[PDB]
């Protein structure tokens, strides 16, 4: 027996950082929660008990603290890259750092028409997040997204012509709810190293909310012939907007709202075009996935 | 041994309504989750295994989408007057309903400024609640609510002053986060029935309406002296805005945000004046009520 | 405007206590979640921003491990008045304390068939809880409980007989599966005090022995006429066991399993006395209660 | 743009199964949730909305149900081989089915020292996993797994020699609390298709156990150097045991329980040699991971 792969850190350590500004005493904070794996050289801990090799955990999380106390946390494609490049360049037996991050909303709070300088809302479970692996000789590979984007549409959607035979006993429909938690990431083309991924800052908000806006404007446009085909219109678009990103990947669960017949009531008529009353499923659900990349 | 009391019911019924205007070509979704819990004279059923006072937990779930179907299901107030008056009219030997009720956020979306007619975001966790007893003879209690308001201020906040002796270590303040997610339960003065519910109907999403911007408001404005003397304004204010509420209640979890000492690392500064960098704490957390009332 | 009642303190203190037996080499270890609440004199924290009539929650805190450092945790029902009576004892203005306390399992393991000296396994996420109310004046209210016990039974189980009408679609059963979470609460006598309480210590342990005993009998052997029959057998037992008990009370979701009809496929026979394959439904689900006392 | 790759399927598919001794009049219960996901010529079904592509989820939901009704459910690799077998020999136009399959606890209940015919109850929250990717061509991958078993063990357990630099404050020690949730999973070499799994049937079940065992046994008595050293003997011994398995990977938190100094009071002693109180903490936790193969 031998360790084909190895990675150990610090998982679920959350952050909050507060900027103060002076001029207009206006302050923004940023919630996130951090997990930072590394690898290297260290099977020895494994086989042979030789903790020298290991960076404690512990340290790793001191090292998060630091780091968000000395850098931007925003946006967070940067803040991963400094603290994954901070590992690789810090120790000499560790060759890869992977950094996870999850983003908390924190949404400035509007008193009387205007933004409060200093309170804020969670106003979504909506988040956004980060995967950034630094490898060292391999440059920077980043993954962002955005996840937990609940939505519904009460109608155009549809779903015929799909397959039938004897385990079919759905009937197609011409009208029916569209809901999903949108869960979209799209992978930037490889960073040769953090200089490099300082030079495309503007870029990350940017295709952030972009995704979002896509994504949000093709599901409530699109006269949907299916999830597959709505998602792949989302990730279509949002390669044509932005040149730095490889793939696009979509993942949408699907969550089905069942008619409830009534007409055993009293002839209650609550099916097809007189459906009002729906069964919300917590399960089971469809679940349909895509990537998309450059032709 | 005999019954003391007893209930029976069914619970986590999830139902989805669409209104459809024809003219406007808008739809409007309503999302809830319903519990029905009846008492009345069904002793027998616990004692003599009678089954034959027992309206099914099954049918109790088809009567909540039957009326959802035959009603309006907003206000919840109302929609749970209704549900919980049609049991104990219904049935002789049932002499209490008791209805709660979960409404789901989901907010039409912007589609470039645009309200869409038919697609719908759920912008926040947050929930509006009802709690409605229907009892025989005595009409009809309501205590609204909304909970799952998440809030934080980075300053503004104060705790000092505080009782000092042995099991103390916590050091005064004068400028803190507060976070907290709030908890809100207003009581209506009982009802005489469906009829003097339906009389109020306007009052309800008003009064919801003028409890989360009082919320708002005084979390984002009261410099704090405490959570506890924060939370009472609030309540006091919800009080004077509408004279057929009797109580406001008030349950707010402290969450706290701990300094994180750095000046072990290369005499890093980042506590009092000097604090950016925090670490959110998961648990334990304060726990603050208040119950007020007219004086 | 009033305060008509407050209450304040920390939850979720999570606390772990080892004792080491130095004759044995044995270690047991305790785990449990803690609340304290306390009311008494502290409107003014309210009302005029006075702190001084607060004990903080930071020093509540520091005093749930204080005690637990100086007194047995176990049984938590002594635990829990220890605790309760700390604080309106200490403190003049502090008339009721309220604890909440589960205990998590923590499960000796059997390695090679004996118990292992300090290893142990979370074999259930069953709880054990107590409700402590310890009121100037007023003695010690105490409720013990267990809950999150979760079983079934695949036959043995029935439903017939109850109210039929244009709201009912169920059919009446003579086989069915029944699976349920067990929540059973049993409330004392109230105690005069700390001194009765370590009086009746040998007993808690006991009762709830008991109360788990006899809820997995009578679940197993009832043949069960409804959910309603089967836990006023359980909570006849409890109270026949047990003389300082005034009341059991007894909540319990109906987890529906659902036949599912596979004729529509090539005369597939899944029903009735055919019924192998079943889906378990999240939701709706019955819930049902019975406080049982002395007739 | 193009499709890169696409998956889509069922997820949450909850299936319970009953069987039925007549001799013994035994019956035995298996739960389980199901996910498949399908690939192949789908491609249209993104791009052109050809929905005749779909076998549509709502079917593959009826198949797992089929399936289950006319085999074994038990070992999950057999019959997770044969559903995602069923639909690649189904389909012309799916060459890969994903099936993932998590088995939920129902331990036969034990009433008065003997096992009941009928009764089980949910004796743990740890499972038992299956994935097993059918891949037209190439075979079947199984990976086995349990994960949710929570242990913990008071001493022998160590952590010093490690890694000091200007990041560390962690102090060395010789004796702590050990707890972690462990996540393992052995991967299979290749079968070449369905006869090939069966062949192997009792082999599943078996290594199953003996994972479990060592898990347990090498965690209660390596007296451990860290983590690290402690999941590396687990898997070491797995592999040595069962020659059918290429990879044991473990995926181990470590869930800390930090010593609380008690001093500050009246000197109290809690610390080091002293230390009996402890605050377990909820986040950050380290996360540790090795894959272990062979030499
Ligand atoms: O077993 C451990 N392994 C680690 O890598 C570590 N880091 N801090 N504590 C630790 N304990
Ligand atoms: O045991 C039961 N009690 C009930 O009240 C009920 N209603 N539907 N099924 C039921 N089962
Ligand atoms: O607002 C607060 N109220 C309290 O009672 C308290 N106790 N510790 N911190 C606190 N903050
Ligand atoms: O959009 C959908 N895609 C599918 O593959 C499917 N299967 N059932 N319903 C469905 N809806």
């Amino acid at each position: 027996s031998a360790v084909k792969a190895a990675r150990y850190g610090k998982d679920n350590v959350r952050v909050y950082k507060v900027h103060k500004d002076e001029k207009t005493g206006v302050q923004t904070v940023y919630e996130m929660t951090v997990c930072v794996l590394l690898e290297g050289e260290i099977e020895t801990s494994y086989t042979k008990a030789d903790n020298s090799v290991i960076v404690a955990t512990d340290s790793i999380k001191n090292t998060i603290y630091i780091t968000a106390k000395q850098n931007p946390v925003t946006p967070p494609e940067l803040f991963g890259s400094i603290l994954g490049t901070h590992f690789i360049e810090k120790y000499n037996h560790i060759h890869a750092a992977h950094v996870n991050i999850v983003c908390h909303r924190w949404t400035r709070m509007d008193i009387d028409g205007k933004p409060h300088p200093h309170s804020f809302i969670r106003d979504s479970e909506e988040k956004r997040n980060v995967q950034v692996d630094v490898v060292e000789g391999k440059g920077i590979d980043i993954k962002s997204s955005l996840s937990g984007l609940t939505v519904l549409k009460s109608t155009n959607s549809q779903f015929w012509g799909f397959l039938r035979d004897e385990y079919t006993t759905l009937k197609e429909t011409w009208d029916r709810i569209l809901s999903t938690d949108v869960d979209a990431t799209w992978q930037w083309k490889n960073f040769s190293g953090l200089q490099e991924v300082r030079s495309h800052v503007p870029k990350f908000d940017a295709t952030w909310a972009t995704a979002r806006e896509v994504t949000l404007k093709t599901f409530a446009e699109d006269n949907s012939a299916s999830v597959q085909a709505t998602m792949y219109k989302m990730a279509e678009q949002i390669l044509a907007r932005q040149q730095l990103i490889e793939t696009v990947e979509y993942s949408l669960p699907n969550k089905h709202y069942f008619e409830i017949d009534l007409s055993w009531h009293k002839g209650l008529q609550n099916t097809g075009k007189n459906a009002e009353v729906f069964a919300p499923q917590s399960d089971p659900n469809g679940l349909i996935k895509c990537t998309v990349g450059r032709s």
